[PDB]
């Protein structure tokens, strides 16, 4: 299996930077694996990385198609297939920056895929209610579900044995199982990292991304974009468009328009960690204590072993 680096966290949240620090330093190139970079035209609104920016680095999946055109998970897995083989061929390292949940499973694996915010509080309060439990109780615990589980998994690695019983308690299904199906339907010899940070910190530098984006000139681009009659097409859909396209009409405030704005991307940057956390195996980065230099370092170190 091809050797593929996969650096996935919320909109400005350092992947774009580490991916080319990762690039600059083992000579390799990018693939975007946002859903909407793909459109010319909206860079603002899609927090664009621009040519000055990728220090060079070559960048695909940016600007191939124009706002009307149409995109989908798959259209950017087989575009994406190819990208990683001809990026191999010429003896460098396929890095794909970005992507969502579907987008990059859907890559990553040859399956068919298949969350109530109530079982977030029973999984949640059961697991706090489990803090109480030993080493060794809390694998027996484990073993009465998963026994292929806490067959490996030793009872000291707690860490592990809660990701398996936190699983469970969720889709109430068998969790050596998604470990056994990815393990075998994987195309790449993937070293997926995420950047993760608390709820307190992420929302918090949202609503700063999204005051920055207005003071860019944002508004200015779905100015344009609506003009050139782009609306009723599905990237002006997309959260950072839709609400705005409603106040260049008038039948809605600035203001009660930016306040939907930087909710739906609470709410999604939410939602996309969330799942990267209950279906992916990540090996996350929490930028709440790392800097994009230790980062690279914790890549590295990674790296210094797949070779």
């Amino acid at each position: 299996k091809p050797f593929l680096i996969v650096i996935v966290g919320p909109t400005a949240s350092g992947k774009t930077e580490l991916s080319i620090e990762v690039a600059k330093k083992f000579n390799g190139e990018i693939i975007s694996g946002d859903s909407m970079q793909v459109y010319q035209g909206m860079d603002i609104g899609t927090a664009k990385v621009t040519t000055e920016e990728m220090e060079g680095i070559p960048h695909y999946m940016i600007d191939i198609l124009p706002p009307d055109a149409s995109f989908s998970a798959y259209e950017f897995k087989k575009r994406a297939e190819k990208y990683i083989k001809d990026i191999t061929r010429r003896g460098k390292v396929p890095i794909i920056a970005g992507g969502t949940g579907l987008y990059i499973q859907s890559l990553l694996y040859n399956y068919a895929f298949e969350i109530s915010e109530d079982k977030m509080k029973q999984v949640k309060l059961k697991l706090k209610e489990l803090e109480h439990l030993n080493n060794n109780k809390l694998h027996e615990y484990l073993a009465s579900f998963d026994k292929e589980s806490a067959k490996d998994i030793h009872p000291n690695n707690r860490k592990r044995v809660l990701r398996a019983i936190e699983y469970y308690l969720k889709t109430k299904k068998l969790l050596s199982s998604r470990k056994k199906v990815q393990q075998f339907t994987e195309n790449y010899d993937t070293l997926l990292i995420g950047i993760e940070m608390s709820r307190e910190t992420l929302y918090l530098r949202i609503n700063k991304r999204v005051d920055i984006m207005l003071g860019h000139g944002l508004f200015n681009e779905v100015q344009h974009l609506v003009e050139q009659g782009f609306e009723a097409s599905q990237s002006m859909q997309a959260i950072g468009y839709k609400e705005l396209v409603p106040v260049i009409k008038g039948n809605i405030s600035m203001e009660n328009a930016v306040e939907k704005l930087k909710q739906h991307s609470r709410q999604y940057a939410k939602r996309q960690l969330t799942w990267f956390k209950n279906k992916m195996n990540v090996h996350w980065l929490n930028k709440e204590r790392m800097s994009l230099q230790m980062m690279l370092d914790e890549i590295t170190t990674q790296i210094n072993k797949r070779s």
